[PDB]
C-alpha cells in the first residue's frame, strides 16, 4: 500500500523557494545528484572493505544517466549503498534540517542557490527542473522502496513492486515542460564535463 | 609497541608535492580539516538515529580548535565517529588513491591546490603548514590509537597509552617554524569565519 507523510516545515519551505524563485542557472541540479551518487558509492565501497559480502548485491560501482524524451524524464542511476525505509522517512530528514535552515539563512542574506550542496541538501535542487521526483532505492538491509513527491508539502513511500535493481538508487526526474533541454545528449555532456568530473566512478550517458 | 608502514606511492607523491611546491594560500588546511570533522560528526550522528547507544561514548557533537604557542601546535578536536585500526592502516588509503591520482592530474594540467577537498583528500593539506602531524582517534568498535607522520614516505600506528578521549579525533599539527601565524586568535577567527561556517556543529576556539 501507500503511506503519505508531511515534509518537515523547513524542507517544505526550501522546496517552495526552489520551485518558485525565478533562477536561471538550473543546470546545477545535475552535478548535485551526481555528487550524491558519488557519496553513496564511496559508502558501499568503504563498507565492503571490511565485509566483501556487502557487494553480493552487485560488484559494479557506476552512475548512469538515462534521458527519455517520450516520458520526458531524466533518470540518475547509481549502484551505491541505497536507502532504507527509515532513511526515506525520518533519518535523512533529521540530518537535513540544520543544513536546510542554514541555507535559508544564506539565501535571504546574500548567497546564491548554487551553494545548496555545501549545506548537504543538494538533492532538492531537482525541483529546479522537475515537477515530480520519483526515487527507487534498495539497501542490503531492507526492501526496495519508491519515494515520490511533487512538493506542495508531502511525500509518499510504498514498497516497490516492479523490476528489482539489487542495490542502489534511481532518481527519476519528471521534468517541467520548459526544462526539456536536459534530455539532450550534448546539453548533458556539457554539464557533466563542466561541473562534476573530479570524482571518480564511471559516469555513462545512455543515448536514445 | 609501534608499527611502521609505507604510504601508497601516490599518497607519498601527493605529500611531497604539498610539502615542497611553494604555495601561498596555505590557510585552506584549516577549512579542509574542519570539513573532515564536520563529516565525522554527521556519520556518528546518522548512526545514532537507529542506535542511541553509539552515543554512550559521548553526547556532545562539537569541534574544538586549540592553539599552543609553547609546543607550537594547533590541534583540531572533534567528537565524530573516529577511526579504527583498519581505517588508519588500509581502508582510508584505498578510498584515497583515486582522489589522489586524479588530483595529481589536475595539478599538473592546470588547477590549483585549493581544490584538494573536492577530491576527498583534504587531510593532506595539513602538510602545507605542519612538519609532523599526530592523530589521536577512537571509534566505538576499537582501541584508541595514535597515527603519526612527518612524511618522507612512512607512518606509524601505536595503540594510544595516554589520556582517553571516549570517541573522536584530535589532529595535532606540529607547525613548521615559519607557519606560527596559525597559532594566533584573530588569524584563526578570520579563516574560520572566511571559509568553513556553513556546516554546522559548534566550532569553539580555545584562547591561551
Ligand atoms: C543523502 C541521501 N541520499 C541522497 N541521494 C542518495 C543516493 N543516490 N543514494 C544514497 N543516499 C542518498
Ligand atoms: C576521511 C577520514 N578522516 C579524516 N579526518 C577524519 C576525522 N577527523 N574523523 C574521522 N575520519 C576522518
Amino acid at each position: 500500500h501507500v503511506e503519505t507523510f508531511a515534509f518537515q516545515a523547513e524542507i517544505a519551505q526550501l522546496m517552495s523557494l526552489i520551485i518558485n524563485t525565478f533562477y536561471s542557472n538550473k543546470e546545477i541540479f545535475l552535478r548535485e545528484l551526481i555528487s550524491n551518487s558519488s557519496d553513496a558509492l564511496d559508502k558501499i565501497r568503504y563498507e565492503s572493505l571490511t565485509d566483501p559480502s556487502k557487494l553480493d548485491s552487485g560488484k559494479e560501482l557506476h552512475i548512469n544517466l538515462i534521458p527519455n524524451k517520450q516520458d520526458r524524464t531524466l533518470t540518475i542511476v547509481d549502484t551505491g549503498i541505497g536507502m532504507t525505509k527509515a532513511d526515506l522517512i525520518n533519518n535523512l530528514g533529521t540530518i537535513a534540517k540544520s543544513g536546510t535552515k542554514a541555507f535559508m539563512e544564506a539565501l535571504q542574506a546574500g548567497a546564491d542557490i548554487s551553494m545548496i550542496g555545501q549545506f548537504g541538501v543538494g538533492f532538492y535542487s531537482a525541483y529546479l527542473v522537475a515537477e515530480k521526483v520519483t526515487v527507487i532505492t534498495k539497501h542490503n538491509d531492507d526492501e526496495q522502496y519508491a519515494w515520490e513527491s511533487s512538493a506542495g508539502g508531502s511525500f509518499t513511500v510504498r514498497t516497490d513492486t516492479g523490476e528489482p535493481m539489487g542495490r542502489g538508487t534511481k532518481v527519476i526526474l519528471h521534468l517541467k515542460e520548459d526544462q526539456t533541454e536536459y534530455l539532450e545528449e550534448r546539453r548533458i555532456k556539457e554539464i557533466v564535463k563542466k561541473h562534476s568530473q573530479f570524482q571518480g566512478y564511471p559516469i555513462t550517458l545512455f543515448v536514445e
